[PDB]
């Protein structure tokens, strides 16, 4: 099965295995047992030339995993910049929110990633959106004593 296969070299940043499982009919929506795309895993892993590709054969750039993870969840979480704006380019919910109500801009806030932030503000990110403990990604700039973080979001 290509599918799984697409999504290994995804995840495995193959990007030779890409283009040949792509050009060979691969299901670029391919999803694995927890809804993973091969964008979700490229996204995840840092692999932009892999994402690009996908995005071009009409992967599914708000794909969510069971969790209602987005590749663009991940690759603001993970710090994968150039990703974060390639996606957000390729109409990605910048305001996707996962089970528990969090969005790219909490999991960025989250792990410190200002450029990420400002990125996701530009591209329309919700500063009020609050996950189900009702905080929002300021609350979290102010429990890390980042001031940095707090300015550009307030």
């Amino acid at each position: 099965d290509l599918g799984k296969k697409l999504l290994e070299a995804a995840r495995a940043g193959q990007d030779d295995e890409v283009r040949i499982l792509m050009a060979n009919g691969a299901d670029v929506n391919a999803k694995d047992k927890d809804g993973y795309t091969p964008l979700h895993l490229a996204a995840r892993e840092g692999h932009l030339e892999i994402v690009e590709v996908l995005l071009k054969a009409g992967a599914d750039v708000n794909a969510k995993d069971k969790d209602g993870y987005t590749p663009l969840h991940l690759a603001a979480r993970e710090g994968h910049l150039e990703i974060v704006e390639v996606l957000l380019k390729a109409g990605a919910d910048v305001n996707a929110k996962d089970k528990d109500g969090y969005t790219p801009l909490h999991l960025a806030a989250r792990e410190g990633h200002l450029e990420i932030v400002e990125v996701l503000l530009k591209a329309g990110a919700d500063v009020n959106a609050q996950d189900k403990f009702g905080k929002t990604a300021f609350d979290i700039s102010i429990d890390n004593g980042n001031e940095d973080l707090a300015e550009i979001l307030q």
